[PDB]
């Protein structure tokens, strides 16, 4: 058998040289380095490849791509049924309510490192079932059930090899893109002079290089997002990288961390340093602020006018205390005009799930079935916008499995499609 | 070490004889049979014991115990924060969106048999974190975070040993009660209907589940479910109790056609009563008259037998009922002896609907839709909702306190 | 994007019609039935396809394909390093020491149904790491590290849909072949014997497994196993092919007593042949005459039908056979058409014995026992053993090369 | 219900004050700090408590406790049947052939952090089945099937909270003791001036404190082992701790690591610093050397004469090239005389499994059944020393489950025990 024969270094190099996908993508390693790590057989990763291709297309065709955080398969199925074209997989949400430890965790890289890959695979499985059901029912209402997944890679749960293995695991599960941040969450100092701890610029370039190499060895054009936490971070592990030295204050704490001046300047500097190694750049920010977004946007594009940006819209910001309805209403459109082509709400699923269950359960504790009928009536109404989960058996594939059982029975006949 | 030394057959026997918990509980096996299966060390199962005890207490003190299906830890945390005293763990919901295969399945015992135990363990982990947070914050608003969990056991994923291992795994995870049904879902004929198993086989199932609870040394609550209302087929006519409803026709698989309805459900419920702490007649449409007839027929032989009731999540409740009937439904049922009531698919509907509504709003208006949800969350704070404070909701202050305890240059707040 | 576009019903049909792989393969369903179950995108399964292709090739080129049971990744790596061309994945061994419950189980389909797929995936991961290491080291001593895997499918853990999902999960993990048996282990009567299912039900199982392979678009090798040599009971007399052996007596569970032996195994094998790439008569004692009689009876109707043979790990081989018979056993069987042969429990015995012998030596003499094992490992290097270089065996040089690739101040060795 | 009611701070403090177990055990946190983290209900951890108690007993009664690395449940069952009184759970072996990623990994904290806890739970399950079988068969030949498990905790997969969560997960699975090392494996530099990277002394005291606190909050007297990697390590993350400064050379690498003088001196210094926080101390060493063992032994006991030590006997050292048979034969007895009360071979299971399968498979590839009969004959012979796995069905519990099935059947009767 010749199934899965690797490409040659020449073919790979030629694709890096000629495919517009790799315009302005720096790989400090060689095509031979990639082939040297592939063994004799390269597994195809169908969903990871299709998702990365679809995601790149969409980022260049649509006015922007927006997404909500999904932590279960059904959540993602509903996001797609409602008309979204991408799925965001929050590591925060996974820590909170969907990781392999079984525990509720805060957002400090506490959960087992293969947790997000498992949820990626779950989400793709759920979308695949929605697509199977759609096909056997002649449902053409959704063009692409297999929406690309953008997954939270945290800072990789360790060093370069941890980064590599996480990216490989995300790719195997069918991820379309992954984001990677330049902090050490496990040493977040929670005292009064504490805060987030950055790692040196060169180390995050190491992380982004590792992630790209895992994609190359897996032979898929995964979308790579660099996140910088330098807006708020007050500490950094080391001053060894001279690009970081302009912000070093000269103080070192009792734990050995270096105090560093934070804000938009180091975020601009780090984004420029990361741009050659990142398909998109993301400045984590506490306050939604169109002006600060524009300033970061323009500083980065002054050196890299084609560099695409990513934007998280803060779920904890008190939006309506601080912005009027019109600013809220135009926020994403403005950001998209500035180059933020991927935008998302990290904790959408957490809030929807916790709120809907609290509201239903509170009603239920006081009035039993009357609360449930309020929810059921809203579901019935929602049928008008395309909601289908009111037909619960069919939603989870009962018709699909009946068809399988009928296919297998030689005395029952299947309906022609 | 003496940790975990088993009891004697004598102590076990005396507890079966004198503890009011075991009035009306038949064990066809012996206390020696139990001790023989325990080895040299018996692991303590704190959460399974405490949950089963609280569940029994509540079933005898409150007017009724009700619950909503939970498929995530946060879901159960919110149900308890909102004032519920029990959690229902739907295997249907687990098939749909929370099982170890990673796949979306319909309700036919397709998922790996240890999936529900994992979700039990997750739910307990989440309630324990809520309890930890409440303690360090002086929050007394909820008196018992560790609400008892009642879990779906399907028909055990096989034979008596499969039942035994599932009950053992549910107990290990900290389950308080488990329900067990008398159908073979993996042979549901689809041309058809559900296929029952003989009455004696389900008595075997209930005996297996009680034996696993005994060997684990916890007073787990056992719920027997009968699917005889709707089931049209049965695997065999070997049981004389099943023969009155056998028509005599056999399908191409060898299954026997059987008259379904409330009559075989009353018969099977009476057969199951000695082996079940609660009895549940699965029904498709909510029907107070059918519930009353089943209740009364069963209590005519076992006036103390407690019953359980699923309130249909798919029934178009209102299309068919006025607001007052809907509002009194559970109270009427409770008066009939239905002391555990639940909505199996509450979580599935809350999750799917809330995400569809948010996502549709978002696709059309971006941040304005999220702001609608956020404002509703703010409003809900007035009723005790706390998840707007998201970091604290998932334990950020708790883990900060651990970090402060471990740091010798920081001092911990005294409680 | 066009990635993963399904084939047409027409292409599938033509491949079933013209590819020699599907000579003598009956599909009672249609190509349209297959396309209807594929959705819009078909995931490629590289390892399942390559393994199934290599396995079919080898079964037609070599005198016979033999294998040992592997329950860990390293076990399979050593089997291939030693020169074997296939891996056997024992579900018995998985029950005993490698299943997702964490428990030690006997051989009664007690473990979670996705456990064997996980071990398939693990074994492939381990072979892939060995292949990676060999490449960066210029090691050509092994031509194919990715030996095809044949996995135990039990009886599917339920009905047709359970079979379907198990085959799908085995393919997803990269399995090359899977075997499926016609008993209900979860009802093994223990007073007793194995309980068969009707012939038509196992044809349903094999059809389910072929359908799952088709929908996944891989030419998985399907092995049908019959337990009719020893089984004394059967669930139903509904199948006319089973009736000649029914005695007419029924047990208290409703099972029918049936004459066991080679005769019902020949009958069932002939019934299964159109739906099976290989046929396997489970047998307790190795018996060349019984193997010859079964082989010849089956090939009288299907002269091209390939057979599979488990060589008993519990038989006291030698107490009963001279050295020359033992030495020729597999070659004789191969001459009879047994083209896949294996020892189910090779790994269980190698693991348990090597650890008992080492640990006993250690308990009595501490380091001297370990030094005995280490010296034997050194000696084995002469035959190609490499695990004495332990860091390199588990990938230390490979991950060093990744670290060197990622570091822009270090240069990588050219291959 | 009152099941699982927590103890008061007073009871806890009184046990720390009066129980000889806690003689010379420093806790820098308070009993109130412990109670503050326990919520309203404390789960009992039966096997973790019994294993920690049995392990402490054995460490004080026997001349020493020795162990072999086990990576499957059957391996541990065989170690106990052969007469060992403890089980060692190698994280190396778990990386190599038994972790939740499914992948073969080298020993660099690459696998998901809950992997060892899963194997602990597996090993206890396997021993529990052996004990059940023994009881129903009247097998009294083994006194304690539930041998204590000592598990590899690596350096905790991150910071203090990662350490805490791993220790809690090990305790929940029934671990008896856990060991913790002072290196950052994920930044091991593999170049020519590379090597292992130490963390500051104060940080490892933080790790050991965290591990003790997780045990206290879980209410079990888990055995805590500190390992130092300073014999060979050439780098350290920071020079901020003045106890480390004597060995700092003054050079810092391009990655920001500090070059540090290695050997037995920093191992003695670190062991002394760790002793108040560790039930046993372990100097990782490359060469088995009774003299170096004695020197480390005596330096530590000069300040802490009662401090127990732990010793790994190197599986890669070429024992018979470098030591005569008599030294090999007396090695553990000598070490025990010097205070090494827990001794183990980390990779015993890896070598036994890989070698036995290679030997069998090589024989099999050339001669089919003749190779298997050689193995079977050795098993038959081994029956004489108590080996039972030749009876394969009974070994994995077939008799136990037949008894369960017979217990459940009201028309079959059980055998009286
Ligand atoms: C809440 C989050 C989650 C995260 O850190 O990924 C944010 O606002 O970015
Ligand atoms: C091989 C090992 C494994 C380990 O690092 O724990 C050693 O010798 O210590
Ligand atoms: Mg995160
Ligand atoms: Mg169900
Ligand atoms: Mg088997
Ligand atoms: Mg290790």
């Amino acid at each position: 058998s010749v199934v899965g024969t690797p490409k040659s270094a020449e073919q790979i190099q030629q694709e890096w040289d000629t495919n517009p996908r790799w315009k302005d993508v720096t790989r400090t390693y060689s095509a031979e380095d990639v082939v040297a790590l592939q063994g004799s057989v390269v597994e195809e990763h169908t969903l990871a490849r299709r998702g990365a291709e679809v995601l790149w297309e969409q980022l260049h065709d649509l006015e922007w791509v927006n997404a909500l955080g999904a932590l279960t398969g059904n959540m993602a199925v509903q996001q797609v049924r409602a008309g979204l074209k991408a799925i965001y997989l929050s590591g925060w949400q996974v820590a909170g309510d969907a990781n392999l430890s079984g525990h509720t965790y805060p957002d400090q890289s506490l959960y087992p490192a293969n947790s997000v890959p498992q949820v990626v695979r779950r989400i793709n499985n759920a979308l695949q079932r929605a697509d199977q059901i759609a096909k056997i029912e002649g449902d053409t209402s959704v063009e692409n059930w297999l929406a690309p997944i953008v997954a939270d890679g945290e800072a990789g749960f360790g060093g370069a090899l941890n980064v590599y293995e996480l990216q490989k695991a995300l790719i195997a599960a069918g991820v379309a893109g992954s984001h990677w941040e330049d902090q050490l969450a496990s040493e977040k100092k929670c005292g009064h002079l504490g805060g987030k701890v950055l790692i040196p610029t060169q180390q995050h370039i190491r992380t982004l290089t590792s992630a790209r190499l895992a994609a190359d060895v897996a032979d898929v054009p995964t979308v790579v997002i660099a996140r910088t936490d330098a807006e708020a971070a007050t500490l950094i592990t080391s001053d060894v990288d001279e690009r970081d030295q302009p912000f070093i204050t000269g103080e070192r704490t009792r734990e050995g961390f270096y105090r560093t001046k934070n804000g938009i300047e180091p975020c601009i500097a780090r984004a420029k340093a990361y741009a050659p190694f990142a398909d998109l750049i993301w400045m984590e920010t506490g306050t939604p602020d169109l002006e600060a977004a524009r300033q970061f946007s323009e500083a980065v594009k002054a050196e890299y006018p084609d560099q695409m940006l990513a934007y998280n819209c803060s779920p904890s910001f008190n939006w309506k205390k601080h912005l009027d309805d019109a600013t809220i209403a135009k926020f994403q459109k403005e950001l998209a005009a500035m180059g933020f082509k991927f935008q998302f709400i990290t904790l959408a699923g957490f809030h929807a799930l916790n709120y809907s269950m609290f509201d239903l359960a509170y009603g239920y504790a006081q009035n039993q079935m009357s609360a449930y009928v309020e929810l059921q009536e809203r579901e019935f109404a929602a049928e008008e916008r395309g909601y289908t989960a009111t037909k619960h058996q069919r939603e989870v594939g009962a018709g699909y499995f009946d068809r399988i059982a009928t296919t297998v029975d030689p005395n029952s006949s299947t309906t022609a499609l």
